[PDB]
């Protein structure tokens, strides 16, 4: 039996590789294996035991911010020793932390082959992101497999030395995670009967505007009375004081804190359409195939707004009224926003990169490229 | 100068080739050189520094005892990272493709220091071998802010990784400055016959058991030159001193050595009229003296120099040996030609370009034209 052994350390990082260990675990011949690497035991198991996985072992680190320096140094020696305890054959990792290059290249120091998912994304400027852009481009250097989540990835890679052979685009894991953890997850609990809209504006940039937004929901919500809205506020003394003192009397509107992945995904599953300001957020609707309206004008990318996904509804607070009101007036136009393709993936990136895997290890075939 | 730079390194290798780098840069206004030791022999690192009148200015903490490799870098990283911030350092020099030259790259890279990778650029293709210095060198290039590859062809390497032109300056081989500059500074044996000389120099393995035979050709030439002193200092094998003990002691105009030091080698070599060996590394260096060198093999173990037109070959068979080496010293013109060939290593002068592409990042300059082959 080859030992594969999938290495994180945040929630985001787990939501992302639990479709890999899964798919991983439908492979004979080889057996996945979870080695945390961060702080916050308990957070990292809750998450990963939304898809009933449980971890092999954990490295010993600090539950505050070291400076980098010391996390490399405590984390190299003690990923190398769990590595080769663990008996691994195989070592993948995600992102581009300093802890995932510290095991990347504590493996390839042990001689135990690396796999990168979701990688191939640049900058191009090794100041921003600090110190993520270098992380994640030493890390390639080690890697035996990389698995990019698009054909620019790849691109990227093939300009940096990377081999063909040893490139494969899965779309991103990200689309399984969110569509298996929406499946998973649970509703808020208290809320009323549907339809349902959810509203999350997460980003701190609107922090002025924030207020103006909340007055322009609580008219929308005016305007659709057989409508609930669903809005987890992130309990900041600055946001609440900001939208509560407005949403707080609307009986149509139902003020939530902070969820988790697998609810938020639920929530989103069960919604009619989605308003936010987060780039991730908005991704994880256009997997789930529910409409999405940015709060903003630009920037990102085009690639949801190539028609279909999202909207924008601008920051201009009688703006944002009208194209959201506009929209929940023209459902047959959210119609044809979720029958939108999903241009991030097919919900099979998981596979592709256990698939990519058992390849190496001489088990199966080369799995061929995902085509958008 | 008010910004300072530190060439950090750990061998003796290391700093040969970083000295003339070292001196480059003192005589730059507004820059100061420093040296971080990360070796396991301070003392004798110490001392190899000595002769191009350099000292050190702190170094790192490390373990005599052979130790894993992923220990070694934790061990290396956090106190590389605070030794180069307290050193105030605005660029960090690294030279080399070991774990620990990466650990001080990375350093210096998460204290937000620009860094520079001298004789940058070489690579194998295989992260197997050598292992683990391919992968060494690539992840400190991700990092570099400025390579300084001693070839066109490393150059081409870089950029096959995705570094961008402006981040590469071709400088040659500092290696061949390091040579001048022991041969300046370095004093020749004591007590030798008033010249003119020839250094010999013959320890290729492979030739063991031709040193005999070798060494009755040489005497040949010494017997048709009395003119010449032959300078050799021969290797303390006592299977190298067997075979040329017995017919080159009692010889006139041969002077037996022991073997010699950086220095004192370069200053022999640079007043001779003609460098005679087997050796590779020799050879390279007479080039870098711009002393003409006769090997004695049948075939090169590098076509640049023979290309060049820096040695001849004089083959291994004795009759071949002293026609070929009497031919030569007969033959001015020819050891005229040689002396004068291009060196395909570099012009002397790669660690004032190195230097020169420091200023030039901190701003204190222009960018240095690259190095011409």
């Amino acid at each position: 039996m080859k030992r594969v052994v999938l290495a994180f350390g945040t929630r985001p990082e787990a939501t992302k590789m639990a479709p890999v260990y899964l798919a991983l675990r439908g492979i004979p011949g080889l057996k996945p294996l979870v080695l945390l690497t961060g702080q916050h035991r308990e957070q990292l198991r809750q998450a990963l035991s939304l898809f009933g996985i449980q971890e092999d072992r954990n490295l010993d680190v600090m539950q505050e911010r070291q400076a980098l320096p010391d996390l490399a140094a405590r984390i190299l020696p003690q990923a190398a020793r769990a590595l080769k305890e663990m008996g691994a054959d195989y070592v993948l990792v995600h992102g581009d932390t300093l802890t995932t290059f510290a095991v990347a290249w504590a493996a390839f120091l042990e001689g135990i082959p690396v796999g990168h998912v979701e990688a191939g994304l640049r900058s191009g400027n090794l100041k921003e992101p600090f110190p993520e852009e270098a992380n994640r481009r030493l890390t390639d250097v080690l890697t035996d497999l990389d698995f990019a989540p698009t054909p620019l990835a790849k691109a990227n890679l093939l300009k940096e030395g990377k081999r063909e052979e040893g490139i494969l685009v899965t779309g991103q894991t990200g689309v399984d995670a969110v569509l298996l953890a929406a499946k998973l997850g649970r509703l808020p609990e208290g809320l009323p009967e549907g339809p349902y809209v959810t509203v999350t504006m997460h980003r701190r940039e609107n922090w002025p505007l924030l207020s103006d937004l909340a007055q322009a929901l609580k008219r929308v919500a005016e305007a659709f009375p057989h409508l609930t809205f669903v809005y987890p506020v992130h309990l900041n003394p600055v946001v609440r004081e900001a939208v509560f003192p407005v949403l707080k009397g609307v009986r149509n509107f139902v003020l939530l804190d902070p969820l988790e992945y697998g609810s938020m995904a639920a929530l989103m599953r069960a919604s009619l359409l989605l308003v936010t300001d987060s780039g991730g957020l908005q991704e994880e609707g256009a997997a789930l195939g529910v409409p999405v309206v940015v709060l903003r004008n630009v920037t990102e990318r085009p690639e949801g707004l190539k028609a279909g996904i999202l909207k924008l509804a601008g920051t201009d607070p009688e703006g944002v009224y009208r194209v959201v009101k506009g929209l929940l007036e023209n459902p047959e136009e959210l119609s044809r926003m979720r029958k939108a393709k999903n241009p991030y993936g097919d919900g099979k990136a998981g596979l592709m990169v256990a698939r990519g895997v058992a390849w190496r290890l001489g088990l199966g075939p080369r799995p061929e490229d995902w085509l958008p």
